[PDB]
DNA sequence: CACTAATTGAAGG
DNA sequence: TCCTTCAATTAGTGAC
């Protein structure tokens, strides 16, 4: 398997606030989103297909 | 347990 | 036959 990545408490802010202006990345966004904050582009589809879920629960 | 990253696996392209 | 999405699952950390 594969260790949790402990994202950063800005890069989780990041995320979020990225995530509140839109839940979904094209490519180019995700791959230049991911850079930004020097994360893969997996962890960072990863995490707004796991946030879409959550968001989904509630 | 809650929360959340990671896995898997189907349906759609 | 790579990759997205979602649904469900698996599992690490950490409160109670």
């Amino acid at each position: 398997r594969k260790p949790r990545t402990p994202f950063t408490t800005a890069q989780l802010l990041a995320l979020e606030r990225k995530f509140r202006q839109k839940q979904y990345l094209s490519i180019a966004e995700r791959a230049e989103f991911s850079s930004s904050l020097s994360l893969t582009e997996t962890q960072v589809k990863i995490w707004f297909q796991n946030r879409r879920a959550k968001a989904k629960r509630l």
